[PDB]
């Protein structure tokens, strides 16, 4: 659902996972893009 380059780059979407939600789109806040379904673009390939 979420490719990213490394985990820490998903340090980002720790403020979507908690109660706060201020980007609301870390996905795309946090290096990482939004997939149609486990379908990457392969710039990460994860």
């Amino acid at each position: 659902t979420t490719c990213c380059p490394s985990i820490v780059a998903r340090s980002n979407f720790n403020v979507c996972r908690l109660p706060g939600t201020s980007e609301a789109i870390c996905a795309t806040y946090t290096g990482c893009i939004i997939i149609p379904g486990a379908t990457c673009p392969g710039d990460y390939a994860n």
